[PDB]
């Protein structure tokens, strides 16, 4: 998968599971379009949100809906989401792995980019 | 004041100085309104953003220009910008400080709230 | 396997690959004996550094050689290296993911710990 | 003072108060000495370690006895302590703050090293 999404839990030690992740790409008029969505696995991860062909260049946005994520915990959290804002494929395709790691007020996240 | 910012540099341990930083307010439209903005000081931090009166329950954005900073580096980032966004609620403490700790493919952020 | 150990490099935003790691394990007079020790593959992972039998209840300290690996990109940087210390299975045995994500000037660890 | 530690809390969202913090040299034998400690303020903050004239170049280990801080909030933990170990060089600049923020199974930890 050219984008996978994977989600760990700080206060758990464990994968973030259910974690509810919506992507846009912003459009040639500046408004952020709709591109994939979907939810993290058991294991806390999220593939399969898009192709090589649909993966074009552009600006990506990926949301994290974290809060939805600690009020099912009983944690009421900081955060509304964990927003992601990125360039992708600007020198031709690569494979995007965005990570966080998230606590009810905090959280970090990381890119790992590989060129196939 | 009841909002400050401090932004640190990962890669050299250090404040990240003269980073530009933008505060929206979410309006009724669910559109971001801008609230307030300004550049970190030498300490990395930017203080004097809004006022007790005007900080008012609601849903906030701070966009934090990173990728402005890493390019004055000579360093390729990852990331557009760092995002953070959260509601203000009275019941909590009253003093927010957004913290965030910069690398160029990565960054870290929290909250400490206090009275 | 039991113990695993990852390591990212968020200046690059890439596996860190070739990062020596020692694990130590707590002795009955309060030493820190050689327990194993490996290196970081090319995906920043390292496995096989123990087995279910081998891997008793203990603290175990993992250490992440992150100064010898900065040192060959050009960074001078501040830690020494990145030392994560816990006492693992004293409710059985789980499987431990110790993960870092390195900067010249700081890091970030977690674990995620599972019951198989 | 030439060498703070600041801790805070990602479960939270405030300083971690109360901390045990210990710092230690690393003698010529290879073991680590007593060198200073302390317990976290109302503020997460830690000064008053040691001086210019004691700091001088070697190596340091920062001990923060994390376990505690979670027990005492009725959380399980995961590490015995949060340890970040470091050479001070004179060369560099001249303060350094050791940053930790901290969860029940992970922490961040960065330098703040300025003149
Ligand atoms: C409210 C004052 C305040 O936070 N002062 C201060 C001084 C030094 C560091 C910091 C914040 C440090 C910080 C440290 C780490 C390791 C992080 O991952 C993040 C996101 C922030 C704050
Ligand atoms: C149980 C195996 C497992 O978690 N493997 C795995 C795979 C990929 C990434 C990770 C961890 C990523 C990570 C991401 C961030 C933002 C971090 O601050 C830290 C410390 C780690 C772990």
């Amino acid at each position: 998968c050219p984008l996978m999404v994977k989600v760990l839990d700080a206060v758990r030690g464990s994968p973030a599971i259910n974690v509810a992740v919506h992507v846009f790409r912003k459009a040639a008029d500046d408004t952020w379009e709709p591109f994939a969505s979907g939810k993290t696995s058991e294991s806390g991860e999220l593939h399969g949100l898009t192709t090589e062909e649909e993966f074009v260049e552009g600006i990506y946005k990926v949301e994290i809906d974290t809060k939805s994520y600690w009020k099912a915990l009983g944690i009421s959290p900081f955060h509304e989401h964990a927003e992601v804002v990125f360039t992708a494929n600007d020198s031709g395709p690569r494979r995007y792995t965005i990570a966080a790691l998230l606590s009810p007020y905090s959280y970090s996240t990381t890119a790992v980019v590989t060129n196939p």
